[PDB]
């Protein structure tokens, strides 16, 4: 997260870190046994880390649970990033409490103008690299489809939305992928892609979660 702020320990209780020996992506806990992330975060041997603030220090509220299965969206295209969504099932149910909590799926798609909270442990620099150890946060509005498409000609599908600031300086970034965009207490987006990070006229592009609620529910019901 570039140009954000320190969230505060366990203030984003649905935020998970995906770990394969090291943090590599974010995710969102949507019930005691399932995490939503980005398909481009797929790999084998994932350990889900809940209750995390400093990802390099055991602070006392962590739950580390290996994934039993991952399900990449059936129509995920890695070239265009269309349908950049996957589900990860935990081998055991997490223990839910105030610091480790699921986030609700949307009942309705969020509109341009709605303020959301974006969070992650990704790069905090637009130029060069610095990874924070604690969770970073950014409040950002959903942008209009027209401004999104104008910013990225020929690249924005009906399964994507832009959020952030056209002026630049405030954005998600590498390492934030798969993490949440939460608006009015609902998971509306997944950190997906963008040109660099926090660049002028290159806002963040996010998977449009509301399009996937049926697939998510049906997938969970049978797996
Ligand atoms: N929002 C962004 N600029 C972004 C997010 C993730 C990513 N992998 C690349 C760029
Ligand atoms: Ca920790």
């Amino acid at each position: 997260i570039v140009g954000g702020y320190t969230c505060g320990a366990n203030t984003v209780p649905y935020q998970v870190s995906l770990n394969s020996g090291y943090h590599f992506c974010g995710g969102s806990l949507i019930n005691s046994q399932w995490v939503v992330s980005a398909a481009h975060c797929y790999k084998s041997g994932i350990q889900v880390r809940l209750g995390e603030d400093n990802i390099n220090v055991v602070e006392g509220n962590e739950q580390f649970i290996s994934a039993s299965k991952s399900i990449v969206h059936p129509s995920y295209n890695s070239n265009t990033l269309n349908n950049d969504i996957m589900l990860i099932k935990l081998k055991s149910a997490a223990s839910l409490n105030s610091r480790v909590a699921s986030i609700s799926l949307p009942t309705s798609c969020a509109s341009a103008g709605t303020q959301c909270l974006i969070s992650g442990w990704g790069n905090t620099k637009s130029s060069g690299t610095s990874y924070p150890d604690v969770l970073k946060c950014l409040k950002a509005p959903i942008l209009s489809d027209s401004s999104c498409k104008s910013a990225y000609p020929g690249q924005i599908t009906s399964n994507m939305f832009c959020a952030g600031y056209l002026e630049g300086g405030k954005d998600s970034c590498q390492g934030d992928s798969g993490g949440p965009v939460v608006c009015s207490g609902k998971l509306q987006g997944i950190v997906s892609w963008g040109s660099g990070c926090a660049q002028k006229n290159k806002p963040g592009v996010y998977t449009k979660v509301c399009n996937y609620v049926s697939w998510i529910k049906q997938t969970i019901a049978s797996n």
